[PDB]
């Protein structure tokens, strides 16, 4: 009827199978087991090999190599390791199923019934909608019974990333600053109904002296929209929150100062910042924690005009401070000026704000680890041991004042968008945003480096990768508990 | 001279075509009382048949102001003026021919033609001086947009060219 | 006579002063104190006031802003601060004492005879000796007597920095793969007698089957010279020792893959890996530590010629790896793939290799810290615990397999010298050199930030800077003791 996908670890005396692997093979008599024998090699890590017609009702088991049995926290990788060997292993197996054009299949629990599903799920995503050619719509139910509330745990994390993932990958004409905050009070409302949304306008934002971020959106004709989102977890409704900002240009063309053709189709996902935090917020309810959180988000676009920011300009952000707008793509840095000024209103706990800030991120790390930089060791401790957890690590970054120096000494105002010059490009920018902040918890999330994925991480296909969605998910559930 | 400097300094947001000439207009007025000023708007440069300072303008949504400066200094009025011109761009992106992102915000100074020359009537006018000196700048912007001066353009110039 | 750097700091009841300084004042009857009032505002950290004649052997009495009294190891920075203020403090009050021409000056200990000595010292640096128009040649020696050991240990430890600076800073028409290893030998004999050099030429390296140095060098006519440095510190010759391996470019043009002309002539110091970590040993013999070290810095040069190091080339590295050789440029990847290999046969403890590799570590971090990637923890602890106290801050930067798969996939052969994309610079990098390394306890450090200082370190001129040796220096000693 449908394929099912099983794992298999490395040698003992023969090759182990998962649990539901060796109940498969009885039921068959042995039968997955001699044919496994028979193809070829054993199955290394993300390995592959599919076996037709061993089940009457499962023409297609695909076995997927899971690595070591014991494979665990490993001290350099800074991570789980079976976690990330069945994400990649079960994401594998789903994308071979989807290309038999199965369109259900049934996934080995493969002893991390939690991963299995962040592996099948982020594995099978793809932002199918406009292309009349699709691939089949395959349906993943777990295999087995006895652990459901992890499994559907895993669905719903690798569902909250998948969002920022479509969130991020639909074209800036599509996905506007208001189509987002329409798609997300949506996703927020039906998470839960303990929440409000306020799409806030141009007035409002006009009206809240918002002058940077203002500054930003006034190169397009499409509509600048401060977003509000809410969740009241906490049982006392006084708890004060957790606060998420996220940088939300739905289109980063660099403006008066202009991008290169070459690839500035990505800037259709300089709203990362944005979605990134607001998957998961959306997860944070689904999962429904005992925490109030406040997602903040300017969504506006960077466009070059006739009324666009220009080279030299200085603007007022909404705590008083001045900004020499020198370079019109160093947006980001105006857009979260004003909502991380804003984000002291609420008397937060943590405030984590993120974004897909300076392309020196992607020239740094690269990829492997979202750097994050933060005032606050103990902050730092957490977004890190939930990267642990997750996988989709992240990595410390200097906070200096070395780096605040440049930014600070400005011609003609209180601070400047680009530093005094070309080196240490992230810190700049993080030094930056921090004369904007005087809390004790505050975490820049610099995501310009997990924007994408090609085949870094197995488990995602080519395209906007939503990352760190369940790293921030995962540290607001233990944050929660 | 240090006007000038404030004149170029300032962030082309907040010295415009039209800031740049309130300021010379106040600077020159309270310089002397013998002073005439014209902060002309587009019908006028318009009617002027200023179609090349024009054809720059609008890219931008920033107004076009030709500004007329006087000084009479002179003892019989009809004596014949020093005639002062200067550029006023309060900003040059390049336009559609765009410029790079290396330093542009001095382009903020590229009204530094209107601000010398206008900075030393102010001054020749608290020198009071005995000649009729005239301030002529053009300013406006230079921007990318959907109506900017495109690559290829003949326009035509006050005095018949091309 | 001569100078005198006296040291304040800031409001109690009056802003107290540093006792040579108290001291200083009751002897010339207050009217240190009495003039500091009349003459303007307060003395913040790093500011510098100067006054005449209060004394008859001490015309000038610079009197600067020490900070807080209490200052100590700040959270945020990474260091201890303190030190920090005394170092831009008295360096600022030496850099007065020069300017007035005063050819000799004696400096407040202003409570850590260290810092003041590292302030006076780095802080007086030139590398004067190509202009016949230098400035005067003031002597500073410490102002007291009562703690000698550790200004002597600022003295040290400065110009062991200072060392590299001059040997970082020189021409590379100089200062060349000889020359470099002339002095450095003569240096480290000069620190003492428990010392061999091995100043190998061209045979020997050919001999080695350093495929990789070689492969670089050719295209200079300037020769290689593989350098081998010893110190015997340990009572016990047996003791395997520490080994510090650094990247000796003496000019780097890119090759056939060829630089641009902006600021090439700043490659006068690629081969700061191999000055940084000479400076420590000479320094860490000048203290006579209870360990054997051992340094070990290929030199050669990066040329284009009809024998150039060509893109596309395989060679091969005294380990058997070959090395696709896509960029000239990354050359430093492959001078030190050998003499990694080459660091194994001592049987280290530490392999601390040190390097201006990328400018993408610029571009990461750029100055504030030197990059650090590394195997150990417990190593990554030590370099970084070294870098609170000394200042010379170092970041952990990732070494994950993620990174290694780039450089691994090629075409021709087993490692590519730049990995598959631009993104990820260092790491990418490191990449590369941990397939040339198998010990538990490696250190890459690319020192490609801190190559230069301009006004980022209070105390360090304009020119090369020599970081992180002090960081190096204080590890060994640490790890001695
Ligand atoms: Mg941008
Ligand atoms: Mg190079
Ligand atoms: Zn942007
Ligand atoms: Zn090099």
């Amino acid at each position: 009827t449908k394929g099912l996908v099983l794992g298999i670890y490395s040698k003992e005396d023969e090759p182990q199978f998962t649990s539901a692997g060796e109940n498969f093979n009885k039921l068959v008599s042995g039968k997955l087991r001699e044919i496994l024998n028979i193809s070829g090699p054993p199955l290394k890590a993300g390995k592959t090999r599919t076996f037709y017609g061993l089940h009457e009702d499962f023409p297609s088991v695909v076995v997927v190599g899971l690595g070591k049995k014991t494979a665990g926290i490993d001290e350099q990788e800074n991570w789980h390791e079976g976690k990330e060997n069945i994400r990649a292993a079960v994401a594998a197996g789903c994308r071979q199923i989807q290309d038999l054009e199965i369109p259900s299949v049934e996934v080995d629990p493969c002893g991390d019934a939690q991963a299995a599903a962040e592996g099948a799920v982020l594995g099978l995503y793809e932002y199918d909608d406009l292309k009349q050619k699709r691939k089949v719509v395959v349906s993943a139910k777990l295999h087995g019974s006895e652990d459901q509330e992890a499994w559907q745990r895993g669905v719903l994390f690798a569902s909250g990333q998948n969002l920022a993932r479509r969130l991020m990958e639909t074209p800036a004409n599509e996905m506007t600053p208001t189509k987002f905050a329409e798609i997300v009070e949506e996703n927020l409302k039906s998470a839960s109904i303990k929440t409000d949304v306020f799409i806030r306008p141009k007035s409002w934002i006009e009206e809240q002296e918002m002058g940077s971020f203002l500054s930003v959106a006034k190169g397009s004709e499409e509509p600048p929209v401060f977003l509000e989102i809410h969740y009241k977890g906490s049982p006392n409704a006084s708890e004060p929150p957790l606060v998420f900002v996220g940088k939300g240009i739905t289109f980063d063309s660099g403006g008066i100062s202009i991008k290169a053709a070459a690839n500035m189709d990505l800037m259709r996902a300089d709203m990362g910042g944005a979605a990134t935090i607001c998957s998961a917020i959306v997860s944070a309810a689904k999962l429904d924690l005992p925490i109030n959180i406040v997602g903040l988000a300017p969504l506006c676009e960077n466009m070059p005009s006739g009324k666009a920011n220009k080279p030299g300009d200085v603007v007022r952000a909404r705590n008083g401070k001045t900004i020499q707008v020198d370079n019109t793509d160093a947006e980001g840095r105006l857009i979260l000026a004003d909502a991380l000024c804003y984000a002291h209103t609420f008397n937060p706990k943590v405030i984590i704000n993120a974004a897909t800030l300076t392309g020196a991120m992607d020239i740094a790390l690269g990829s492997g680890a979202t750097g994050v930089f933060t005032n606050s060791s103990w902050l730092w401790n957490k977004l890190f041991e939930a990267s642990i957890e997750t996988g989709d690590r992240v990595w410390r970054m200097p906070l200096f004042e070395h780096y605040t120096r440049q930014v600070i000494d400005c011609q003609l105002a209180d601070v400047n968008n680009i530093g005094k010059y070309r080196s240490a490009g992230a810190c700049t920018a993080a030094a930056f945003l921090k004369e904007f902040v005087t809390h004790p918890k505050w975490a820049h999330l610099d995501i310009a480096g997990v924007m994408t994925n090609k085949d870094e991480v197995p488990y995602l296909r080519k395209g906007m990768a939503g990352r760190p969605t369940r790293t921030l998910i995962e540290f607001l559930f233990r944050f929660s508990q």
